[PDB]
Formats: structure tokens, sequence, C-alpha cells
């Protein structure tokens, strides 16, 4: 019954796995919404129409063949003036965040609201992108720049309400992770590194991950949207695995978030964790969090297997909430 | 800002922790809500005020001394016709869920929704109090009718929106896991028994929690909400332990629901479970469950400690959830 018009903006593993689900959604959801696109880009082409075939987009972006695609062709600015309900950016994080401030502006100065997969503009920018949201009266949500798929800020945000929440402590920066442990079993951080590129797990350039600055940039998102802070990365504390010494069976980078001497603070660090400790249970594929609050518990949450498909499902949560 | 109004029906361990939350987040809270108590009742009294001191309430209460309160009393069903906005129902469970179908259509038709704790009305007569429900218009929400604080329907219904849900597996009835896992201690059921009743983990009539039956009514929300389905308790399985055989280390009584052989199905069984079972890893007084989803991966959602403060806290969310 009520149809929801998006640009999508990034074409990558979350964004082609998002036109994927869109169109299951379309088809199944009992929720009487239907999300139609009318524009999508990529890092080479930019198509828009009243109504995209979404079917046909990702067939021609598997096949690498989205040249052959006859649709309009409009600039991004261009697209953001068009008509539509919501912008999804879901392309790559730019160092400084600036692109990213600049485009969530534009967006809604143009009337539109955000869901994004991307956390460089939130990390960097924050109290200006709250300002120009609140200024032209739009919204932002971003359940897939922390923890992936694991819901998180709608967890936050519909299932524990009542409380002023304590504290975050959780594993949300997979691949420094997957290194300690593997150093942890003895080996040599040039073997681990080079059986890691040959299975895709690490990126060509490793350097944000793997000096924690991965976590550092969720760490602000985190401890802004809990505590209602205006942090940027200088307020917060990391550090990561680039120093050489052994490594424990029970070592984590854990990112950690609270009220600390009535001020909210926020660090991602190595830490030996007790036998016991719930984070020690997640799998080197796992995101997971422990939450506590002051009115519904300790409450432990987690997946089994982190992927683009389910944070792209986390974008399309976010989608739900903004049209409902 | 907004002044939600309630009428509080039951002030045993739920209730009366509800009256404390209330204080709590009425001076607490940044979501811009107040919640006015205008009517509260347990087995004794029915008091009614414009404003009840909710402070005095929970004093009196807590001293055994509501007999020295001076309020209106009015009857339940007078109540019900005041001006307010929800009821609250923290009342004993009966055995046939009849005076909680009576009770919610007398709501309804009055012009409020419900907020209930109670599990009865819902296990037994779910199509009609819906129907109740749609006919006049209102909403019921019941958080707190299945693992206990743990966010469970909210989760559903907020957090994993563009799923179909594939499958819930969970430890929702944690007395009959207890006498289970102290069985596989190789203890005797009477010394068990003996104990338990000695630091009030099982009630003078364990009967519902021992055969499985507390699952099963669990059972019947966990798959009508799940799936739409209009299930009483007829149409899940249950078992006990009340049979004399030794139990294993791994043995749980899970309940579980999901589509079987296209219909709906829900179980509460005795399972020996695998080493790595996610389910295993729950201490005794631990909540949680799995739930595999289609869209948004398979979440692991778990509390520490299951008491009843948290579970106010999941009827306080339900109530924020219906206000906002």
């Amino acid at each position: 019954m009520k149809t929801i018009n998006l640009s999508i903006f990034g074409l990558g593993n979350v964004g082609l796995n998002l036109l994927r689900i869109i169109r299951s959604f379309n088809e199944e959801n009992r929720l009487g919404l239907k999300f139609n696109v009318v524009f999508v880009a990529d890092s080479l082409h930019s198509y828009y129409n009243e109504r995209i075939d979404i079917g046909k987009v990702i067939s021609y972006k598997e096949k690498g063949s989205l040249d052959s695609l006859e649709y309009e062709s409009i600039s991004a600015s261009e697209a953001l003036a068009r008509d539509f309900d919501i912008v999804v950016d879901a392309t790559p994080a730019s160092a400084d965040g600036k692109k990213e401030l600049a485009f969530y502006k534009e967006t809604f100065e143009n009337g539109k609201d955000v869901v994004t997969a991307n956390k460089s503009g939130l990390a960097n920018f924050w109290p200006e992108i709250m300002e120009y949201a609140r200024s032209n009266n739009r919204r932002i949500r971003y359940e897939a720049t922390v923890a992936g798929g694991v819901p998180l800020f709608s967890f936050i945000d519909y299932s524990v309400l009542p409380s002023r929440i304590k504290k975050f402590r959780g594993i949300v920066s997979l691949t420094i992770n997957y290194f300690i442990r593997e150093l942890a079993n003895k080996r040599e951080f040039d073997d681990v590194l080079s059986e890691a590129t040959k299975l895709g797990i690490v990126e060509k350039n490793y350097k944000d991950d793997l000096t924690g600055l991965d976590a550092a940039r969720k760490s602000v998102i985190l401890c802004n949207h809990l505590y209602g802070s205006s942090y940027r990365l200088s307020d917060v504390f990391y550090e990561g695995i680039l120093q050489d010494r052994s490594f424990g069976k029970n070592e984590r980078l854990v990112t950690e978030t609270g009220i600390v001497n009535g001020k909210p603070s926020a660090e991602s660090r190595i830490k030996s964790l007790d036998s016991n400790d719930y984070l020690l249970t997640l799998g080197k594929g796992s995101l997971g969090y422990q939450l506590q609050t002051d009115t519904n518990g300790t409450l432990n949450v987690s997946d089994l297997y982190d992927g683009p498909y389910e944070t792209a499902g986390a974008v399309m949560n976010d989608l739900v909430i903004l049209s409902m």
C-alpha cells in the first residue's frame, strides 16, 4: 500500500545485497510497504528512472556490465533534487569524513532522510551532521555503521527505552581481533598477514583495521548515540597491533563506552579477559556485545557470522523504521 | 511534556517494581514523557486518584499496610471507565485464561490499550483477544509474558523488520531447566525439590513448571506472534520431568518455534544438545534464545540473570512503545 522511493549510492557488497533484499522484501513483507528505487550509483555510473528495474541492475552489476544500462545519467547533486524519500549511503568511506558531511547536508536541504552504512561522516562530523538534520527537520539512521547486521542502535532505540544505559562492551572490529587470535596461536605476523591476504580477510591497505582506527571510528558513533555526546575521533582512545609481543589466548581488542567520572568515555583496548567473559565465547567471525542497563538488566547480543548480506539487512531495517 | 495515564492491576514482584521504575523514569527520561498513575489494585485493595502518590503506594505496600490508604475505592470495571490511557495487567494468572479475556474485552471497549505480564489470556484466547482489540481499535503488548526482561517481542517488532523469521529456539522456562540440571548433577528429585523450596526457586504448587506447561503457554504466544497463527495450548507440544530417569549434563527443555511442513509449529522438548550449542552457555538463572532470520542472520540474545525488576523493565518498555 505505501510506496517509499529510494536513491541508493554505492553498489559494493552492501549496496548490491540491499537491492536483492529490497526485491524480496517487496514480494514478501506483511508490513504494507513497497520500496521503489529511482536512482542507483556506483563509482562508474549514476542512473535515474522513475522506476529503476532492480533485477536488471543486479544482473548487470553481477555480469560487470552496468555500462550497457540505458537510463538517464545525472550527478549525485541532481539526483538529490529529484522527488524521493530516503538516501542510502553505501559508498566507500573517505579518510576525513568531509565528502559524507557535504553529502548529508545537501540531502537534508533537499528534504530527504539518510540511512548510512558509511561511518566516516559520523565519526568526524557528528555534531555538524545532527545540526543539519535538525535545521532541515530530517532524520538519519546508521545501524550498519557499528556491529554490522547485529541489532544495536535499533536495540537501544526500541528495546531498552526505559534505561539510562550504563555501559557497552563489545567486539565490533573483527579483522584486528582475527590477527590477535592467530598470533595467540603462536604464529608470526607476516605468515598471518600473508594467508589473511589470500583469504580476503584483510585489505591491501590494512592500517585502519590493524592500528585500531576502525574500532575507534565505531566507538565515536556508539558513544555519541548512547550518551548524547558530540565527540570526534580525537575524543576517544584506541590502540592496535602494529610493536612486537606475544598475545595470550584470552586477549581481544574490546570497544567499551560508558560514563566515567561524569564524562562519556569510549576506548578500544587490547585486554586479557577473564576465562568466563561472554566476549571470549564469540567465534572469529562473530560480532557481539554486552549492554549493561539500569532498568533492563545486562543483555548479551551477537550474531554467528558477520557478512555484507546481514549488514544490508540492517540498512533495510533502518529503511523500514524511517518509513513506518 | 506528554503525560500518559495508567491503571496498574497487580502489586506483586513485577507490579511493585514497575511503580519504582515509573518513579525513576519520570525523573530521568530524555523522551519527553511522564507516566501518571490513576489507579492501583492488588488482591486486597483497589485505589483510584487523579494522581496516585506512587512513592506512598510503594512505601505502604513494602510495610504491608495498604489498608491505611485513603483514596477512593472502586471495582476494576469502574476503574476501566475512568479516563486514562493504558491498563497494565500484572495480576496472577488464572488456569484457563477466561478472567484475562473478559478483562481485556472490557478494557478495549472502554477505549484503553493493554500491556500485560500475565500470559493466561494470551495462551488460551489469542484470536478472541486480537479480535476485541481490532474491533475496538486498541492495542496490546506483552513483552514480559515470554523471556522476562530479555527483549524478544520488541526485538522482533523493531530490530529484524525485514526478515520473515525462520526459527526460534530458546530457554524460556528456567525452573524446569534448573531441576533438569541439578538432577544431571546426580541428585535425587526429592532432595532437589526440598532445597529448591527453601531457596524460593520453586512454588508450593510446582506442577505447571515441572510438567512443561509453563513453557507450553509461552510457546503459544511466541508462535502466534511470529507466524500470525491463532493457536491455543492444544496446538503445541510439551513435556516435563514428573517419569524416573537420569539426565545428562547437556539436556535442556528447549522451546522451539518455526514453520514446519508449511504449518507454524511450537514445541518444548527435553533435548540433549551438542556441546557447542549456544543454549548450553546460559547459566541457570539466564533466559536466552537464538533467532534464525532470512534477512538479519542468526542472532543470539540473553540476559545474565532473570528477575522481576528486569521483567517490570520489559513492561515499561511496552508502555513507552505504546506512548511514543
